[PDB]
């Protein structure tokens, strides 16, 4: 009578979201006697994110986890996390307590269900940065006509064109070979992503720019977590939370790391003044009127509420 719960995910190895559903697996063996047993399928051993999402929201799989921008190929509503300037990192722990405990967390419960989903851990994946291989930037105006490797979001590219910067969507497969032969002259992401693909070793300058903030949701099949005990529905419930205790704590310090390696090897790293990231959240702001039909206003303000 074992249970026998599998969850996939696109993560590599050691990554602070792959962590995370270690943790979430020994909670669950830990709390259930062992009666349940969480299967990991990381680093897509079973799909793509949205392959993996798919078969969780259809019920072939009972669990995955996609990336906040990804949750596009499914709802758009996820797309309000996406918004430049929405959240910024000194209001992080009102924002995880609004999405564990308030009204914005009760909100995403009910969008999730409507596409045939059960959240069970937000996971923490971080602030991108742009980033370099040869042009210094320092500023606002340093990133004016620069070239930047974009992914196929629309928030992504228009945050670049409000910036004066010239967006190029391009696979990640073919991102470190543009960013070596200069077909790009950067892009933007979290510095653990950027360490840890080894794309470190062609940039030389970063900014602090945290000019978009995404997460990685962990669902469940809603239909298979409503077939479950009460007693084990609570088990996957308080070990996605207590284990998001952890994740969102390693997730810090793996990104302390990064940026250390990065200034090891010899990457400038420049803290925008008040002055430079003031240009960045007003520059970027018609991005938010761009997509507002898109984007519902009721949620756009849960979350704004917590940066006050
Ligand atoms: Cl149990
Ligand atoms: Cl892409």
């Amino acid at each position: 009578k074992r249970i026998n719960i599998r969850l996939a995910h696109p993560m590599a190895p050691g990554n602070n979201v792959t962590v995370g559903y270690e943790k979430f697996k020994e909670l669950v063996a830990e709390k259930s006697n062992g009666r349940v047993r969480i299967q990991l399928f990381g680093n897509c051993m079973l799909g793509s994110d949205r392959v993996t999402m798919e078969a969780a929201q259809r019920g072939t799989l009972e669990m995955a986890s996609s990336s906040s921008p990804n949750m596009a190929n499914f709802s758009k509503q996820w797309m309000v996390f996406d918004l430049p300037y929405i959240t910024s990192p000194e209001h992080q722990q009102k924002l995880y307590k609004a999405i564990d405990d308030g009204e914005l967390g009760k909100k995403l419960d009910e969008i999730a269900a409507s596409i045939g989903l059960k959240p069970i851990m937000y996971s923490e994946y971080g602030y991108r940065n742009f980033v370099t291989t040869k042009k210094p930037i320092k500023t606002a105006d340093d990133l004016k006509n620069l070239k930047v490797r974009t992914t196929d979001s629309p928030i992504e590219v228009a945050v670049a064109a409000a910036l004066g910067m010239a967006p190029t969507p391009i696979s990640w497969g073919e991102t470190y070979t543009a960013l070596q032969q200069g077909t790009v002259d950067g892009e933007g992401n979290t510095f653990s992503l950027l360490n840890d693909a080894k794309h470190t070793e062609v940039l030389k300058y970063a900014i602090d720019s945290a000019h978009n903030y995404s997460m990685h949701l962990l669902m469940m099949n809603k239909a298979y977590y409503d077939s479950l005990p009460a007693n084990v529905q609570q088990i996957l419930t308080e070990a996605g939370r207590e284990a998001l205790t952890y994740q969102r704590s390693i997730t810090s310090e793996l990104e302390k790391k990064a940026e250390d390696a990065f200034i090891e090897q010899g990457i400038t790293v420049t803290r925008l003044s008040p002055e430079e990231r003031a240009k960045l959240v007003e520059r970027t702001r018609p991005v938010w009127d761009k997509f507002k039909d898109d984007i519902p206003a009721e949620l756009i303000k849960l979350v704004q509420e917590t940066q006050q």
